[PDB]
């Protein structure tokens, strides 16, 4: 559809290292649907710019820069995602996608009235909305694959927003503000929501963060 | 603040024509605030492409085919005057500006979910929204200036939408729907509107169309 930009590659890498604590070129390319020379060339100059750094062999994070100005990035697009949502509709599951187009043209007084009419601080997938400056509240959550059986929590934010995860979690209600009760972590992480009992395999478990009672 | 693009050349292109039959090079310099040697690089550019044409020294007005791409343009930039103005209030004078960011990146999906969910098939100044293809309906209106004294109509659009003539009809409840009368045609446009005598100058009065019974 629109070509790539930096913000892009920022907001993409930030997800990964939230999901699964590296952003190796393969997952970017895939992820972007860039060839993975480009995807190279980028990161590269994401270092190059103190935006980005190597962990190790074939794996990369955001710098705290980097962080930051993800997270300036990541204000317009969620508040994008709650324009959509709220305004028009879109469904939860592909308003991560629809935002795409409109978000990068997001200025402070759309995104400041948009906050102020709906009262959110929070996208529809339970992600804070960070400050114009790229500062987000701190938050108490955490994964909800660290709870041991019988624990009981309520869910906090999707970390990772795809398409595989988003239906799956819309599908069977797993959706910020919802409670659950970890029955078993063998294999996936069974919990007990609105009387139900789903099973949550281990790829999307990790995108799901939770806060305890 | 964003960068100038092709769509913005067509929108103003278009405008200028409905407003007093012509574009110049300095016109649209102004409008776009962008200097003159630009626009004329890409006025030639529209030439060469068939997308518009030189009506005589100095004159400019799109092609058929350029009008079309302007209207395809223009169905993103109206739908997303009604997005910003229904959802968020974005004041009506101001919205024609705050759309510019998001425009682009208004897709079908976004575009027609907001026509369905507020009933609209035109933009809050007027302006008919073109379908995909880049057509409209024609619309029996015609330029206020074009009545006698005593003629009585009704408000139909505003085809030329500057900070100066949105705010000054806003201020005196021009806007499209309202019932007006002719007073007086010298000098100044006068109409009985609401109870009310307002003096339309000749420069806004031109982008008023309005429809006679
Ligand atoms: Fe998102
Ligand atoms: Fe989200
Ligand atoms: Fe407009
Ligand atoms: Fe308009």
């Amino acid at each position: 559809i629109r070509s790539v930009t930096e913000e892009d590659y920022l907001k993409i890498i930030q997800e990964l290292v939230l999901y699964k604590g590296y952003a190796t070129l393969a997952d970017i390319s895939r992820s972007l649907n860039v060839k993975r020379q480009s995807v190279r060339d980028e990161i590269n100059h994401l270092i190059s710019l103190s935006m980005a750094e190597k962990i190790e062999r074939g794996k990369y994070r955001l710098t705290p820069s980097g962080d930051r100005e993800a997270n300036r990035f990541l204000r317009k697009h969620r508040t994008a995602e709650i324009l959509l949502s709220r305004c028009i509709g879109i469904p939860w599951e592909r308003v991560d996608e629809e935002a795409m187009g409109i978000e990068h043209g997001m200025t402070e007084e759309i995104i400041q009235r948009t906050i102020e009419r709906f009262g959110v601080d929070r996208c529809p997938h339970g992600n804070p909305i960070p400050d114009p400056e790229g500062n987000v509240e701190p938050v108490a959550d955490v994964r909800i694959t660290s709870l041991l059986p019988d624990s009981t929590a309520r869910i906090s934010r999707i970390v990772y927003e795809t398409d595989d995860i988003l239906h799956f979690l819309a599908l069977n209600g797993l959706i910020p503000g919802k409670d659950i009760k970890i029955e078993s972590v063998k294999d996936t992480v069974r919990v007990l929501v609105d009387g139900r009992s789903i099973e949550i395999p281990t790829d999307i478990a990790m995108a799901i963060m939770v806060t305890v009672d």
